[PDB]
RNA sequence: AUUCUCUCAUAGGGAUAACGGUGUGGCCUUCUACCUGUUAGAAAUAAUGGGUCUUCAGUUGUAAUUCGUUGCAACUGACGGGGGGGUGGUGUCAAAGCCGUUUCAACCAAGUGGUAACUUACUUUUACUUGGGUUUAUACCGUGGAAAAGCCUGAGUCUAACUCAGGCUUUUUUGUU
RNA sequence: AUUCUCUCAUAGGGAUAACGGUGUGGCCUUCUACCUGUUAGAAAUAAUGGGUCUUCAGUUGUAAUUCGUUGCAACUGACGGGGGGGUGGUGUCAAAGCCGUUUCAACCAAGUGGUAACUUACUUUUACUUGGGUUUAUACCGUGGAAAAGCCUGAGUCUAACUCAGGCUUUUUUGUU
């Protein structure tokens, strides 16, 4: 297997998925426009196909050009690797502004580069695996985070005390010297090859300070970086979780929490960059007080993870219920707040294709489009396999159900409202339908009318509940495990 | 995907593997009988295939009895489960004598019972792996023992002093309540399904106490019972390693070893049994001396480890001279030692076919049949890929170049001693041979001569040497782990 | 029968001789520096049959250098143990030493009180075979078929002896070849 | 051209209109309790069209028990927020409270100084769609072909005006369908 080819099948490979998800993208507008048409009527806007910006700044960001000539990209790049000339080209930077008030700097590489980061770094993190830490992830949505998670909740759980405390390293990224870095080539049993290390520098070469954030390169060169840090937290007793630009390390111990402070220096000054926390708390039963500056529950990645549960962060919880709220807005209510209802159908015949379409976006966003029939056909043993998708499984940990009951009455309330409303503004277009189906159900009884309700064979109204798909990812948890569930 | 099916393809899988196995055994059988008809004439014992005995003890021992009727053995082992009467039936238990003077149990369980264990502790095992410690082995033999090994080794080699100490869990793992094993089932986050947790209290019910050692189910069950005293090592600051029922935990601090004695020690008396060391020791430089009672170098599986360099433990470097003596003696003394050389070729003519054939059998031995040409591309880059088979593969973190050199001349003098042996024999017969080619060469010449050697357009003389393929391993190592290296 | 198929199936029924593999060589194709006859051929190469090195470290010169280092020469420094018995120089006031010269030893053995054996072997596991796939020959485990030999039992004539029937063991060819 | 093919190839040449995908439905097949018409049929079922629950905790009885627990009934205990404005009881010496009654609110909002909008959207990533595979219809990105309309430029007769040629933009059908 000579390098040309591999760089050939990582070039084709990257490219050909990048055209495959553009192709599903204009095909996604186009049955969108179908249906937004169907919706706002006449007032439907006109579908626009974009194409990436990044596209147009230089040809090899471009998966169709790329795949005009992979052949040649790789030839090329094979030989300026073999010579050792080989520079990736700049990437495409893009500053965002991360909450905190910091910004995070994303780096997109051109195709070809791209795929002979994960060509080379894919390699060097699987051959040293187990030189790593245990919960070091490069990106902040990675699947194997939800382990951390576990991991701290369950200390949580069983801990009298957890003391925690938090770090920035976003800076520590932004620059670093590349003399540490390669400094640490030859450490911990690393094993990189000749080639490897050249591929290493090229791609530092091409940055001047700093490992960039966000790519195939990060995880590798960030854990190289680390890897004294880590051993002299590991040494200390403390365990940590490093995800993207943030570092949480959590104890039973006062003192190691603070002697881990004084690693995380020492490792600071040795870079010759800082590392600043965002600092400290103590973690305790809501009951019971403490002596240090503390906190009830930590937020970790989406999760409020307190001493007696895992919930979702109000934050999180926000964004659910903006989604939701926008659905039955868009399917109930912005229509009829155009100036013209030409084209849109109005409700008649105690039928509401708005309500069934507004149901059903709720129920792919919550349970992926699951029945309750099949969620409660899993948790009796009627079936052996429930396909876990939605915005559940990004929260597959959740154990707080009084969180996910306080939710299903604001799906009914809001329902319920968005409903009247409908009533309303159809009445002002001169359509009576209070009486009829959808506009007519008291909010304590929309659910079980909805359960009822049939079409097709299949009950499709039935108003669907976070704490179902709980009992059912908590079983499905329990029978597969977090990596089998967050992805099929 | 019905547990049925699931048992079905488990046994069969498992019954096709053994059978395979088996068919594999015999035809090496008669080609090594053919082959010993021409090494020792007339005098060449006969063929005798044997099977294997715990084959008859049950039917269900049998890979061929269970591919009979495998579909009635998983109908009945499913219906067993799910009306949970499944109780797995008697291993064939061989007690072993251990060289420290214990005794090691090895259990065998029936193909039908190894089957379900494989497809419920694999799964229990993956599901709650980044639950259990890094270093944790279930048999002395796991390709995997190496990364500790390596780390362990590259600790030596960064700190002074490295306390160790080491630790006997065999009576542990003898006799441990079951009731403690139960107690563990709902702790550290381990995802254990309630299916999984009737087979786990099935296979311990066939038991009594204790868990079988060397078998599917060791592995997880080793790790959730001893998970406390993982977590307790850890935190304070201690690595260990678990390899089979043997412990060894290093430090850079003798308060910290001794604290994990304290650790052991409470360990043992929450499990109602205790753990005995082998004891503790601290390892150091060569030149410089020692406080406590001190060792230079610590053997750890086939490897004696120091703070300058890792070899091969004497214990296994004398496997290796007996196996290449033997090698030796069986092509080129032994045939010559019987009464009658009927039908052995004599050697004539400056050739001589056994020493070929020993020749040969070193190199697969040490090289796995490589060519000096092979591994001097592998090391120059002329070629991408060498396969690393032989008994170097066993040992791939050996860095002592100046033991292999010792036994690069352990083997040419032993050539040379063992081919003068049979020339002085053949002229006992009445063949003088001395002025041949395989028996003229002085000691100080045989390499060279027999790398100048060629037959077919190949160097099948060529003397194998240790170094070489060590600097082939070194490069491999650096090029593709430990793991890629150990199995193809 | 280890094949194929039925039984509310970790066990029992049937029906056919096949099933499952092994070494060699062939094509396919994965990667492989240089120099060469001699076959084709118009110097483009291919199959073939002979040969050479190919690694690591330092020094120095040179080019790049984000000051971690990197490409190229080209010079030497290693690149095949240990022990026993004699014997020469060294190398010192003696002597350890350590340079080399010859003999002994199949290994353990640089050791045991002593030293032979062993590979379908001993064993804490000391464990694996030649990049991936497929078909001309030589085969293999089991099962089936055929023949021969030996032994035992029973029946007919019956002093002997002969014939028939049943059972058991062993050895040879083949359909997979 | 995003197809196919050549150049010692991160770039350039050519040749053809295709390539790459999307929703629906069909078969294949993975797993799916019970009760039912009405179609086939001799009660063996299949496709169909309607309906019910299916989870967790404790108590008790019972069977196993290696004393961790496990199968089965069968009884209740939860199993769809919060807020604002009025209003009844409670429930106390007042009052917090907390039972229920009606209205308001699309969400953030249990809040902002104030409250609307928004899904190809905001964003530290807030990220994904209905078990696997394949073909009748409706399509999609790009490219190619055809037609129509508009604008600009040049040429001939030339006051006008007409004709031709070139370029640019937009909109429609199809070969993939």
């Amino acid at each position: 297997m000579k390098l040309e080819q591999q760089i050939q099948r990582v070039i084709l490979e990257e490219a050909k998925a990048l055209i495959k998800d553009y192709h599903e993208y204009h095909n996604r507008v186009h049955l969108e426009s179908v249906r937004n048409k169907k919706r706002l009527g006449d007032s439907a806007p006109d579908k626009k196909i974009h194409r990436p910006n990044y596209w147009s700044f230089d040809k090899k960001f471009d998966p169709f050009y790329v795949k005009s000539n992979y052949k040649s990209i790789a030839r090329s790049i094979a030989n300026k690797i073999e010579n050792r000339t080989y520079l990736p080209n700049e990437p495409f930077t893009k500053d965002v502004p991360k909450p905190d008030g910091g910004i995070r700097k994303v780096s997109i590489y051109q195709i070809p580069d791209a795929a002979i980061s994960k060509l080379f770094f894919n390699r060097l993190l699987a051959k040293n695996r187990h030189r790593f830490s245990s919960f070091s992830y490069a990106y902040r949505n990675d699947r194997n985070v939800h382990f951390a998670i576990q991991d701290i909740s369950v200390d949580l759980k069983k801990n009298e005390r957890t003391f925690l405390a938090e770090f920035d390293f976003s800076d520590f990224f932004g620059s670093i010297s590349h003399s540490f870095l390669n400094e640490q080539f030859n450490e911990n049993g690393f094993y990189i090859s000749p080639e490897e290390k050249f591929i290493i520098r090229s791609f530092l070469r091409e940055r001047k300070v700093g490992i960039p954030q966000g790519t195939s390169i990060s995880l590798f060169l960030a854990n190289l970086t680390c890897w004294k840090l880590d051993q002299d937290l590991e040494r200390e007793g403390v365990k940590f979780s490093r995800y993207a630009d943030d570092t949480i390390i959590w104890s039973q111990e006062y003192s190691k929490i603070c002697n881990a402070f004084n690693i995380i220096t020492n490792f600071s000054k040795s870079a010759g960059i800082k590392i600043n926390p965002k600092g400290i708390s103590l973690l305790t039963k809501k009951g019971l007080p403490s002596e240090i500056t503390s906190k009830n529950n930590l937020d970790f990645l989406g999760y409020t993870l307190s001493v007696e549960n895992v919930s979702i962060k109000e934050k999180s919880v926000k964004k659910i219920k903006k989604q939701i709220s926008y659905i039955l807005y868009r399917n109930l209510i912005q229509p009829l707040k155009k100036t013209s209802l030409a084209g849109q159908t109005i409700p008649a015949n105690d039928r509401d294709k708005n309500f069934l379409i507004a149901i059903c976006e709720i129920r792919r966003y919550m349970y992926g489009g699951l029945s309750k029939s099949q969620i409660k056909d899993y948790l009796s043993g009627r079936s052996n396999r429930l396909y876990f998708k939605g915005i559940m499984s990004f929260y597959p940990l959740v154990n707080d159900v009084e969180q996910l009951k306080q939710l299903d009455g604001w799906i009914v309330s809001v329902i319920y409202r968005a409903l009247k409303l409908r009533c309303q503004l159809l009445s002002k277009w001169g359509y009576n339908r209070s009486h009829n189906f959808p506009f007519i159900l008291d909010r304590e009884d929309i659910v079980d009318k909805c359960s009822k309700k049939t079409i097709a064979g299949r009950k499709l109204f039935e108003i669907p509940s976070f704490l179902l798909i709980h009992k059912a990812l908590q079983k499905g948890l329990q029978e597969s495990g977090i990596e089998k569930i967050m992805n099929p």
